[PDB]
């Protein structure tokens, strides 16, 4: 059995129990199960017991109570006896136990109170306007995964209340951003932080969720993590804590005067495993070590948690004018904002990484020739050519494609810094913000030297940076690059299923996921979308003992669906067993297993004779009867799940695309916008295969309709071929 609370056992010595902290606790529980019961009472006399209740987007209902004791709540009548039960373990009792069953309680109640405000909202009148959240869907907490198994995203934030002034709300969150972790942001902060023009919202990672029980939309948000990628089974109390403390590094910041539903949310979060600290000075009887503590001087409160929590940030340090971290990397600079650009078809521009000999490399010269930015009025625009020389004793001319991708993600967690594109197509924006902190190239030399140095120390020894802003001369050297670009399209040219005889494993989301295991393959890419074969090849050259490793391709017992021992030895192995085959080219049949990143989910339609797929990004109902967020909590989770897929996107134009399936020619409904971002590679692909460059407009979407009976009269009509093949069964 897990003892979850083994976590506890050294707190609080016999006799010695913060007794104000206790009763704070105990007050405020009672309070917030007496607010849900009162507004759950009022609900249910207003629309009756059965009327449905829950929250935009999710396939969890009421993720607190779905992953601690596991119903599946529906409607208000659904929540009466949950919150009975919540009730009743709240005890007038002052033990460290009871303290956290009133802070579950408070959860419970926090959670019931939101679900109730929800019920007057609509998408067309929400009740949450950006940059406030709320309830944050599925989509978020997914398209962040990714982050966090890799800790990019080091842990998170839970803010509520108010810093002492606004001034120091922005400077302990402009560190928290700096430091990449993910932000929860309640009641007067929130405001304190706009004044300050600091930026938040989803794309920033900065969440601000409103005020007051809107504090378990955080909660609900990390519990939704091990319904999700951990694939921990709804109602398994203990195993849902034991994911939260091990794997979701939060902590509280309880900022301002105390209020005794703050405390017992805050309590809450103990509850699961997170730490609480404080700004207000605490006596004796309201304190527990390492779980309810003060640190009223704000230059140290970061660092206290972090340390609490057992958060441990790596930061390049070198001295730059502008914030950097992931949270900046979803910003836009919109042409109001911005001081000057390059490329994007505006001026020449081009990047380049490439391998150099070690006698005439500089280590660390960053170089800008040609006119800075200091040479335009604001909203101009320059040339930019950059190259990233390297030397490394380790290096490949394989690594050359790799190091140059990161430009790109290095580029964009500037604040103020944006990028888009690669080679010879890239376009970069500097916004007056960044440029009146005083930035200019040369930050963006010394950015790109130190982010090598720190990613690649095992295969970098010498890295130079040299960024060309000279019409004519970047003009002459992009030549050079598209030489080297040519070359790295004909070594991709080269590569197939078949002529290679190594695929390789990626683990990496094993953190979050412990039995996925990926199989990259030159024609599947991950199902994240970021990770190729030649991607995971460098990876394992780079660290023979990461989480990408090569997998020789042996013992083959089916050609067609495509398994072979040797893979299914290592899924197996590798995957705590619960996984002992997997084929390659088919959904059908022992699919490839997902965590919960996938860009997109395939299911199959027997009444359609045929594949839908859905996007993340997109919101509406597919012809399966289920959205993107509702078929990700079957798809994901580590199960194998016959006749569902998780793939990423460009997968769809891969030429083994489910070869064993029927491919392209199976695919009946996809959402519009992701026939049009695929537009040009399923054209080719399809012309390819014999079906025409106009079989794209055989594939139904959303504007043909999202249900069986609406797409098959539109894919009879158009003559589609998935209807005249085998069923797939
Ligand atoms: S390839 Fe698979 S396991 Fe690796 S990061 Fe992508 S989704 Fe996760
Ligand atoms: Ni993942
Ligand atoms: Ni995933």
């Amino acid at each position: 059995v897990i003892n979850f609370d083994q976590i506890f056992e050294g707190a609080i010595e016999p006799g010695k129990e913060p007794k104000r902290l206790f009763k704070e606790v105990y007050e405020g529980a009672i309070t917030a199960t007496s607010y849900a019961e009162i507004l759950l009472s009022r609900a249910i006399e207003k629309y009756g017991p059965d009327h449905p209740v829950g929250y935009p987007d999710t396939a969890y209902f009421l993720p607190v109570i779905r992953a601690f004791s596991g119903e599946e709540v529906r409607t208000l009548k659904d929540m009466v006896p949950i919150l009975n039960r919540m009730r009743a373990q709240i005890k007038s009792e002052l033990t460290f136990e009871n303290a956290r069953l009133a802070g579950e309680a408070t959860w419970y109640a926090a959670e019931i109170i939101e679900a109730l405000r929800y019920l007057k909202h609509t998408p067309e009148n929400p009740i949450v306007v950006p940059p406030w959240t709320g309830f944050i869907g599925d989509p978020v907490v997914r398209q962040y995964g990714i982050k966090m198994v890799d800790w990019t995203i080091p842990g998170e934030a839970i803010i509520i209340g108010r810093a002492k002034d606004s001034k120091a709300a922005k400077k302990i969150v402009d560190d928290l951003m700096g430091k990449g972790l993910m932000l929860f942001l309640c009641d007067e902060i929130i405001e304190q932080l706009l004044e300050e023009n600091v930026k938040l919202g989803v794309d920033y990672i900065a969440y601000p969720l409103g005020n007051f029980t809107q504090v378990v939309h955080a909660a609900n948000y990390a519990l939704r993590a091990g319904l999700m990628f951990g694939g921990i089974a709804p109602g398994l109390r203990d195993a849902h804590r034991d994911y939260q403390r091990r794997r979701v590094l939060a902590f509280v910041l309880y900022l301002g005067e105390h209020d005794m539903v703050k405390t017992a949310a805050a309590m809450g979060a103990i509850f699961t495993g997170f730490p609480v600290i404080t700004d207000q000075p605490l006596p004796e009887d309201k304190q527990i070590k390492d779980w309810f503590i003060s640190e009223p001087d704000y230059d140290k409160i970061v660092q206290t948690a972090l340390e609490v929590r057992g958060i441990k940030i790596t930061s390049i340090d070198i001295d730059l004018p502008i914030n950097f971290g992931p949270a900046f990397e979803g910003e836009s600079i919109r042409k109001g904002d911005m001081h000057v650009e390059f490329g994007g078809g505006k001026t020449p521009s081009f990047e380049l990484v490439r391998m150099v000999g070690p006698d005439e490399i500089e280590d660390g010269k960053v170089e800008v020739i040609g006119p800075d930015i200091d040479s335009v009025e604001p909203g101009g625009r320059l040339p930019i050519g950059i190259v990233v020389d390297i030397y490394g004793r380790k290096m490949q001319e394989d690594f050359e494609p790799v190091l140059e991708r990161r430009i790109h993600y290095f580029t964009n967690y500037g604040e103020g810094f944006w990028h888009t594109a690669q080679r010879d197509l890239t376009w970069v924006r500097i916004s007056k913000e960044a440029f009146a902190k005083g930035a200019r190239l040369k930050h963006l030399g010394q950015l790109l030297y130190a982010k090598f140095k720190q990613e690649f120390p095992s295969i970098v020894d010498r890295v130079q940076v040299t960024i060309y802003t000279d019409e004519q001369k970047v003009l002459e050297l992009r030549e050079i690059a598209r030489k080297k670009y040519a070359e790295r399209d004909a070594r991709l040219r080269e590569l197939s299923d078949e002529a290679v005889d190594t695929y390789y494993s990626c683990l990496l989301c094993q953190s979050f996921a412990p039995t996925h295991v990926c199989i990259v393959s030159p024609e599947r890419v991950g199902l994240c979308g970021a990770i190729s074969w030649l991607d995971a090849k460098a990876a394992y050259e780079i660290n023979p003992n990461g989480p990408n490793q090569p997998i020789p391709k042996e013992g083959l017992i089916d050609p067609v669906k495509g398994q072979w021992e040797s893979f299914n030895e290592y899924i197996y192995k590798n995957s705590q067993r619960t996984i002992e085959r997997m084929n390659l080219y088919t959904i059908m049949e022992y699919p490839m297993t997902s965590c919960g990143c996938f860009e997109a989910i395939m299911a199959y339609l027997p009444e359609l004779n045929g594949f839908m797929i859905v996007n993340r990004e997109h919101s509406g109902m597919t012809p399966i009867g289920m959205t993107f967020s509702t078929l990700a909590g079957m798809v994901g989770g580590g199960t194998q799940t016959p006749g569902f897929m998780g793939i990423g996107k460009s997968y769809i134009g891969s030429r083994k695309f489910v070869k064993a399936d029927g491919g392209l020619a199976r695919v009946v409904w996809m959402p519009k916008d992701l026939k049009e971002q695929l537009r040009s590679i399923i054209e080719e692909r399809a012309e390819e295969e014999g079906l025409g460059r106009d079989f794209i407009d055989k594939i139904a979407d959303e504007t043909v309709g999202t249900t069986v009976d609406e797409v098959l009269p539109f894919l009879e009509e158009k003559g589609h071929p998935a209807l005249s093949m085998e069923p797939l069964l």
